[PDB]
């Protein structure tokens, strides 16, 4: 007869935090970005969700990937954001290289900046 439901609101964010401190060690990590001189281990589920370019690209095998066109310091504040939904204490100097990459990734937030 009852039907219960309870939404928990402290979930989503805990979550992203744990996925942080996996990609910290490389644990469950099943791709590597290369992006100049610098590898970047993540999840590929979540660079799906989070990214038109890499939802795309992830469709095919593979686990190693290469991207053109943006800095390594700028792509590593774009997979900050990914796995924190945030962007923390950015130089305004590099906010249009940023906004950038968002659009070229196709994360709908960051190229809206």
């Amino acid at each position: 007869r009852k039907l219960i439901s309870a939404t928990d609101i402290q979930y989503s964010g805990s979550l992203l935090n744990s996925l942080n401190e996996q990609r910290g060690h490389g644990l469950f990590c099943d791709v590597t970005v290369i992006v100049e001189d610098r590898k970047f281990r993540a999840h590929k589920n979540i660079l799906s969700a989070s990214s038109t370019y890499f939802h795309q690209l992830f469709s095919v095998a593979g686990q190693v990937v290469e991207l053109s066109f943006i800095r390594a310091e700028i792509f590593a504040e774009i997979l900050n954001y990914i796995y924190s939904s945030k962007i923390v204490r950015v130089r305004s100097d590099l906010l249009d290289e940023l906004i950038k990459s968002g659009q070229l990734l196709g994360v709908k937030f960051i190229a809206a900046l």
